[PDB]
């Protein structure tokens, strides 16, 4: 029972939207953070089981991760670009406060927190 039940990805009563936005968020975003070298253990929950870290989820209580991101996107859970952007910034700064500065999780996320402010500054305008 160690794990949380994961963030939901879908939900009957949030609404929905697309935008040109939410759509490179996906195709270009996340999918240039995904295939990099480090993004492994950002690609889905993190198992506090499974990688003995019984203190985790004493410590997050807003977890986040990509494998969630990328299925919000996938379902158009989102509103706009703002709520998704929120989510991967979640995700890094997570890592900031479990981990110690200078911890290898902590540089694999610098890596991908400084890809995804490059990636995000070429967001589109709105269409
Ligand atoms: C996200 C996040 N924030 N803190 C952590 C963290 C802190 C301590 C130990 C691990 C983590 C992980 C984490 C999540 C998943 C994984 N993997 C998923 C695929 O199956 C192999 C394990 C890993 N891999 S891991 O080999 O444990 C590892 C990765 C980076 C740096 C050090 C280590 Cl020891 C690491 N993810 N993580």
């Amino acid at each position: 029972s160690m794990n949380p039940p994961p963030p939901e990805t879908s939900n009957p009563n949030k609404p929905k939207r697309q935008t040109n936005q939410l759509q490179y968020l996906l195709r270009v975003v996340l999918k240039t953070l995904w295939k990099h070298q480090f993004a492994w253990p950002f690609q889905q929950p993190v198992d506090a089981v499974k990688l003995n870290l019984p203190d985790y989820y004493k410590i997050i209580k807003t977890p986040m991760d990509m494998g969630t991101i990328k299925k919000r996107l996938e379902n158009n859970y989102y509103w706009n670009a703002q709520e998704c952007i929120q989510d991967f910034n979640t995700m890094f700064t997570n890592c900031y406060i479990y981990n110690k500065p200078g911890d290898d999780i902590v540089l694999m996320a610098e890596a991908l927190e400084k890809l995804f402010l490059q990636k995000i500054n070429e967001l589109p305008t709105e269409e």
